[PDB]
């Protein structure tokens, strides 16, 4: 029953997947270090400066209430409660920050419209939040996935992976990721060759179920993932125990997450993965690496967390040993940014910076929560936040690189993603920028190192031999059989084999026909 | 300070929703008590509970309890309380469902956080077509009709009386504004122009009316008002119509229905006024049961005192400080006291609960008639289909079983759709509701027993009737709007529309019905 609990003249709820999804009968598991606590404290961090700006919000102290999500959208829904209860020790929450799987930023987003809460997620892709009739009050800093599923199928056919498998996971991500895709896939001539699903609760049975239904299916060496980041690491895992091998073209789902390939390296090796295209907000590393057990006391998280990513131990864990160097720190050898800090913190900003908006327009005469902003109307604050355009949080040098945030008549955001091959190059394993996707594919494909060495080849049927197969197409437009042809016939095309005819024999290339002689 | 409401305990609980308080003005959450439309319809939810608890053949083994929360007519109060039955899923009481939601607002309201928490939901009054999508509210169901129907039926009424030129006023909302939609689409197809579309909304005050009576009447060829408004707002309306003493002929839906209420301190403005209602046969067993009620046994109800001292002008010693304290021989019964209309619809919903939650537990609970472990956390997607696929005789309070007395749902959750229509009368001094027809598939009424107002079958048509002596009817780009065109002297009206030209030797007659010969 943690929670953060700050006071404010206004308050900001946020949710993070602070913990993993509990198994089985528990509802919470392991701490999410980066997507969990990273984001978590981004936004502490991002309250923490709007608080010291006297240009936002002067006058107008900003508090939270952030709850954990345990990564399931029935125990987000349960937290949220809290959010509107409120509006009857409870806080009076002007609008919500969060949401990180899309799943929960649906449900809960399905509660906050009940009672006209403005809510913005810095990471849920679902297309189905773009719907604005069913999620009037939803916003997001972030773009739908209508389009990483186009990055992905042009990705396919750029490379001519004309015979793929998916494995996508049950709910609004990666089943409406997923047939994004193959929709796609149709248009770009890509067949499927098996659409695997995992589900809920899904125990490693399932999952090796489905490695072996990719192994049947040989010839698809390609296989694309929208998949949860819980669910991408159970799959990866059941690839490692059955040695098996594939290319891995994984949605943001898996992203740039080190965490997901740990303990089967291998397995995933020269994998491409997608993630929204951000840049670090380097103010949050100092903020960050300064955080610590002896001064973090704000943070009822932040134990577990150290005593996880440090193996810890203090007189606050189970009864375990090994107890922790006081000496102990994050810094820059064992901590990267999370690649959507960026979005946690200009989500909350962008919140800010309506509220302000507000408190100008109907608070003339001072800088504090006047009256007529005593009862806020949730439905105005969300049209007078979707009009939003402003410059990036301080945290990002120029403008140019269009640094602005705003928002769809969707609400949504610009849809920018960055194309990443797992390496090992130097002993260790690391994702490299090998591209990226603005509004057409661009890879520099030297860079990118494959599994095997090799550009892998993922097509239906095996190529034909020169010398004299033709090629046949079926009923499909993805497989095809090889003819050999006449000893006098020539190719008069890839598909055709046509008589050389009388006194012509096929050249040794069989391109064209030459003279017979005697 | 104190919100009341009512907790019995059981095996099981039913959630309730009722008016029970009509819209507070201004700042305050809650007005004064809805008397028919809220502690009736509140007594008999009790009245079915009890009854249930008595039955050994429905739910025996299993005590039914009740969680009842007003809404005080307002969608977002109405939803703050809701929020105490899905708490319980996690002093609490448990949910089974929820049985409630009168004014269609706070059951759409309601039937968005239900939902989220799988919580089966029946309404006994909420008509908005809304309600039938079960993408939206797939938890919900209810024993009344969509307006889909409502509509047809009044449209029907005045294609019947050839009242071609109206206007509307609507309530803004899901029910007001769906409602007409459905009625101007049906009133297209049945060639009816619509004078002026007005509409009323929230927090509206006097003014609003009144700017609303006005454009009525800048309209004075459209005699006929089509209504499809909140119960209070259509109080408003005929209030902002006895001030400036308009008086227009009133076609309403259900919002209005056969309410007395609603006309008091102006029936003669509402005078001949027809009014829709859903068709339903009183609960005989129920007026027992309600009549017997009063401040000395019936403690379990917080607002009866509330009820008792309003439709009396009591005071006991729980009252404001004010004057004429009550004569304890008072008493609800035959002469102070008509049954609800849609009583018979909270009774069926009530028991179409415990009917669905009977089966299950005959279902999962093979060996006793107790609550036995498997039914100790209900799956309420289930319970909701085990409920829509619920066929049972009206409890017994319903006499026969031929004119369909079977509670049912459609695929969509609605109950059968049949209406009564009524003509406000006074014949005999008094002011009261008389059943002068009633739709079922097609329209059917005695108009010899409607008493119109100004004691004329009303007009109202587009265009003035033309001129007899020569004015023909002509119809300009529409059907509902006409010129007249006198005609020459030497023609006469070979019919309404058309001017003929006598042909030479004759003259048209004074009449201009015939033609004569001319002397000389
Ligand atoms: C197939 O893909 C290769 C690799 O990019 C490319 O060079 C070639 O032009 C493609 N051919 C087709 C089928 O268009
Ligand atoms: C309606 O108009 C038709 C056509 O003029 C007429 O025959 C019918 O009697 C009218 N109905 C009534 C009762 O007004
Ligand atoms: N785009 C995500 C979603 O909508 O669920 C997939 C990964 C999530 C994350 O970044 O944690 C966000
Ligand atoms: N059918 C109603 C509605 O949907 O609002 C109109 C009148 C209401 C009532 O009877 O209380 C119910």
């Amino acid at each position: 029953r943690r929670e953060i609990k700050i006071e404010g003249d206004l308050v900001l709820g946020g949710l993070f997947p602070i913990n993993e999804k509990g198994t089985g009968t528990e509802e919470c598991g392991r701490i999410n270090e980066d997507r969990g606590i990273q984001r978590l404290e981004a936004m502490l961090f991002a309250i923490d400066e709007i608080n010291k700006d006297n240009y936002l919000l002067p006058g107008v102290k900003l508090g939270v209430h952030i709850l954990d999500t345990c990564s399931r959208d029935t125990y987000a829904l349960e937290q949220s409660l809290e959010f509107v209860r409120a509006s009857l020790i409870p806080l009076l929450i002007a609008g919500v920050i969060g949401g990180s799987y899309s799943s929960v930023s649906i449900q809960v987003a399905n509660l906050l419209r009940l009672f006209q809460i403005p809510q913005i997620s810095y990471a849920s892709t679902s297309a189905k939040l773009s719907d604005k009739s069913r999620y009037d009050y939803f916003a997001r800093t972030v773009p739908p996935d209508f389009y990483q599923a186009k990055a992905m199928a042009e990705i396919l056919r750029f490379f001519n992976w004309t015979y793929v498998s998916t494995v996508a996971s049950e709910g609004d991500y990666g089943e409406t990721g997923i047939e994004a895709f193959e929709q796609e896939a149709r248009l770009r001539n890509i067949c499927i060759a098996t659409a695997e699903k995992v589900g809920r609760s899904n125990i490693r049975k399932s999952y090796d179920s489905v490695i072996r239904e990719l192994l049947q299916k040989p010839n698809a060496r390609v296989v694309v993932l929208f998949m949860r980041s819980d669910d991408s690491r159970e799959l990866i895992a059941a690839a490692n125990r059955v040695n098996a091998s594939f290319t891995w073209v994984a949605s943001d789902g898996w992203g740039a997450q080190e965490s997901i390939v740990k303990g089967s390296e291998h397995v995933a090796y020269g994998a491409i993965t997608l993630e929204l295209a951000s840049h670090p907000v380097r103010q949050f590393d100092r903020y960050f690496q300064s955080l610590n057990p002896y001064n973090n006391h704000r943070n009822p998280w932040f134990r577990d967390f150290w005593e996880q990513k440090f193996q810890c131990s203090l007189q606050n864990k189970r009864n375990h040993r090994q107890v922790c160097d006081k000496h102990l720190a994050i810094d820059s050898s064992n901590y990267e940014q999370e690649s959507k800090i960026m979005f946690v913190v200009n989500a909350v900003y962008a919140m800010a910076h309506a509220l302000h908006k507000m408190q100008r327009t109907l608070c003339p005469q001072t800088t504090k929560l006047c009256d007529a902003m005593k009862i806020l109307d949730g439905k105005k604050l969300y049209k007078e936040y979707l009009l939003k355009i402003q410059f990036t949080a301080p945290f990002n040098p120029n403008k140019g690189a269009d640094s602005i945030v705003k928002f769809d008549t969707f609400g949504d955001g610009m849809g920018r993603y960055n194309v990443f091959n797992l390496q090992q190059t130097g002993g260790k394993y690391s994702y490299l920028k090998v591209g990226h996707w603005a509004e057409t594919l661009s890879l520099d494909v030297d860079s990118i190192h494959w599994s095997r060495n090799s550009v892998p080849t993922s097509q239906c049927s095996d190529p034909c031999a020169p010398n004299e197969m033709k090629n046949m197409q079926p009923g499909d437009v993805c497989c095809w059989i090889c003819i050999p042809c006449e000893p006098y016939e020539y190719l008069v095309d890839e598909f055709t084999c046509m008589d050389c005819g009388p006194g012509q024999w096929p050249t040794a290339d069989l391109s064209g026909c030459y003279n017979l002689p005697e």
